[PDB]
């Protein structure tokens, strides 16, 4: 009948998460938001008025006029699930702490934030295990393109041999647009307007966003507990880019060891990844029992990413 | 720990279903096959030896030397699930009868066969409802491309506004190859070699395979109970085909009524469907909360279709 959530972060993605929940509730499970924050304020309570919170955030830039000190402020209400739409920390410790607090409080977790899982996979899964809880992370790789839900429920009979995809938006948008002769400033301005740039855009340009995604992918698919120290990645540099250059993230096994690598590649015309449009993301998974499957979208933005977060909420409602 | 199945039909798709199950069991839930048939013979028992059955079918063309009269022959063993890999009947009545028997016997159903659902959706769902059982049908539209599992578990928050795809293989392969100047015989020979042609290949050429898929799609997505009488379809004709012609199946709402239409269309260069290779299938779903999602594969054959069937078996194991 109803799932109670706490939402941390109400920016590009988190405010859209509220919008989707509100639209969903109006069709009528029910998703009841019992706690919500931004960096400075919060709301907490049994019957929180989501459209009113959306309106107040849009108009004033704040969730409320009630100062937020940390996650502890939100643990006064019984909830089933914590949703993390906060920006990446440098080391993942803040996120680990949040998820651990959630798990110990009887909650599962849904996250769009990549830093906790990219840095602290081991400690996060240990706390999940010890508390008998779950974490889902659809939005952490290729925002709005179905990926982990596909791997979890569409190719159950298979071993995955390889993953290759365009999964980090801003770096790819930058490379493609600079190949057309645009300045970095202009492209970055467009990425911000679209809502796809990281809260720290240097994370995009140095390839760190892709790197984080590659950790989550390799650990998910091959069962490893790698960190950023174990993957290879590259950022944008001063080269003149070609029209067919893309920042491709690959996960596969080399000499019995899983590898995660993000690199700039000049793609062949017939590569599936070249079918992906300027505003989209996508990937290809090679499997041993379900063939080679290709998945992409047309426009991958914070709204679509929010839809991935809400899909995760609904998948966890059935546990 | 274990799911017990009965498999009806051990042709291109069904023998691969056994192969996948056997490979799966060797990695070690367990899928235990307690009944299996082809048109003339069957095996039934607690500890059936799948690799031995595969070998006997491959070598001799028969499952066993024990005459099969109908589904009743297989109901002596307790099972959780019936799998239908039999060919399409003209009217769906045989399939309805089979599923009804299964449901009443305490079993769920997984099917690759499109005719029951395309003709008898209402009666089949009624019997499922009345007996509190389920039916899954991943393999019935676009063999090995994940479709219903995507709609069920990857875009839960959304309303689907439209579906468009290349989902009927043989007719598309024929059109594309004849556009290259090949004779019908040569192309049909290749389709049979690949294992993608229907047991009655006229079902492919007159567009009936696509039509059946369109019924299943419109009923699944929009909640209707249409039959073949309610959809529009076309077959191959004597025209000279263009390089960009494809038989596209669309499902959408026109003036408040859902519509299902399969038709030959000359696609634009930038259409996602033009990214689909000669041996593949794929589609695009427009959604209101998860964007527009594209899904395809590289080689859609009876092995990949079998993998879709086994995914359905594994999804039902968790009920
Ligand atoms: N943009 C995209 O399409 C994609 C985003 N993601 C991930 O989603 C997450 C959110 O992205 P996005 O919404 O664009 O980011 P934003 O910067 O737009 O929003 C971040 C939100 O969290 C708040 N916040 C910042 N620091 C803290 C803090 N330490 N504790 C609590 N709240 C905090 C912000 O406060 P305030 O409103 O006061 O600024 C804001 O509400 C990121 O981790 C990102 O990597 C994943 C895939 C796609
Ligand atoms: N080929 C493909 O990739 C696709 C197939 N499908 C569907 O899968 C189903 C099977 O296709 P495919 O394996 O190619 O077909 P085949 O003709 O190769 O195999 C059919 C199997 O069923 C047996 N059979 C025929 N009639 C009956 C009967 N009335 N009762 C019990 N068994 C019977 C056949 O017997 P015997 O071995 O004695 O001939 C054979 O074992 C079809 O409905 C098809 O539409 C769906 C998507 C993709
Ligand atoms: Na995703
Ligand atoms: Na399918």
């Amino acid at each position: 009948k109803e799932i109670r959530i706490i939402l941390m972060g109400t920016g590009n993605v988190g405010l859209n998460v509220l919008r989707i929940i509100d639209a969903s509730n109006r069709r009528r499970f029910s998703i009841k938001v019992v706690g919500v924050s931004d960096s400075r304020s919060y709301a907490s309570g049994r019957n929180l008025d989501i459209s009113s919170i959306i309106s107040n955030k849009e108009k004033t830039g704040r969730i409320s006029d009630r100062a937020f000190s940390g996650p502890e402020d939100l643990m006064g209400e019984a909830a089933d699930l914590l949703v993390d739409c906060t920006p990446a920390s440098r080391d993942g410790v803040r996120e680990y702490s949040l998820y651990r607090m959630a798990f110990e409080s009887g909650m599962n977790v849904v996250t769009a934030n990549k830093s906790g899982l990219a840095n602290k996979w081991h400690d996060i899964m240990d706390s999940a295990n010890q508390n008998s809880k779950y974490i889902r992370y659809e939005a952490t790789v290729a925002g709005g393109v179905p990926l982990f839900s596909v791997l979890d429920y569409s190719i159950l009979p298979s071993k995955v041999k390889r993953f290759r995809g365009i999964v980090s938006s801003t770096i790819n948008y930058v490379i493609r647009n600079m190949a057309n002769g645009r300045s970095l400033r202009d492209v970055v301005d467009d990425a911000i307007k679209k809502g796809i740039a990281e809260s720290n855009p240097q994370d995009d340009l140095n390839g760190l966003d892709a790197a984080r995604k590659s950790v989550i992918l390799v650990n998910h698919i091959f069962g490893t507990e790698y960190t950023l120290n174990d993957v290879e990645y590259s950022g944008v540099d001063e080269r003149s880019y070609n029209a067919n250059d893309r920042l491709v993230t690959e996960v596969y096994v080399d000499d019995r060891r899983p590898v995660a690598v993000s690199r700039i590649i000049s793609l062949n015309k017939d590569d599936f990844l070249m079918s992906i449009g300027m505003d989209g993301l996508g990937y290809q998974i090679e499997t041993d029992s379900n063939g080679t499957v290709n998945v992409s979208d047309i426009y991958d933005g914070p709204y679509e990413t929010a839809g991935a977060v809400v899909n995760d909420i609904l998948l966890l409602s059935k546990v």
